[PDB]
């Protein structure tokens, strides 16, 4: 349950972001690392003390930014009803727990998301657009938090 006018604020703004997902994704992660810098070591080359062993164990950053935005894409596609994605999102959450990402970190992503959108859109980031994106992202996180034994 999210109604057409709000779904449409989301579809439109996402269209602008979708012109350049890596560029905007990089803004999201930069804010993210400013807020939680301890997440950096989870990516290939994000360590101060790591060998080339991480390159295969760990995700590469720009590649993973693509994956993040693809998942957000699916959420947008299902903005009006998100239940067909809960299976997946519960599975994705489990993966993030498995490699040491705290649930609390996904809040920091939310802020970073709103920050990216705000930079991306300026006055077009209307209060209703911000609120709707909180609801949408919160719903995504809700589904994902299922993978944390909770
Ligand atoms: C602090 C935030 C985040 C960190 C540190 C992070 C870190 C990682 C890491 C380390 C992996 C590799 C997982 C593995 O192969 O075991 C990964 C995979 C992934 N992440 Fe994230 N992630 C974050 C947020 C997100 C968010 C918000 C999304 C989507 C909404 C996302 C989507 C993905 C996807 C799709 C994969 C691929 C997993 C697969 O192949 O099944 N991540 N993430």
């Amino acid at each position: 349950h999210m109604e057409r006018p709000e779904s449409e604020l989301i579809r439109q703004s996402w269209r602008v972001v979708s012109r350049s997902p890596l560029e905007h994704g990089t803004v999201l992660f930069a804010r993210l690392f400013a807020l939680e810098p301890s997440l950096l070591p989870l990516f290939q080359g994000g360590g101060q003390f790591s060998s080339p062993e991480d390159s295969l164990s760990s995700p590469e950053f720009l590649d993973h930014i693509r994956k993040v935005m693809l998942v957000i894409d699916a959420a947008v596609t299902n903005v009006e009803d998100l239940s067909s994605l809960e299976e997946y999102l519960t599975s994705l959450g489990r993966k993030h727990r498995a490699v040491g990402v705290r649930l609390s970190s996904f809040s920091t992503v939310g802020e970073s998301l709103l920050y990216m959108l705000e930079k991306s859109l300026g006055p077009d980031f209307t209060p209703a657009t911000r609120t709707a994106w909180s609801r949408l992202y919160g719903a995504v996180v809700q589904a994902m938090s299922r993978g944390w034994d909770g």
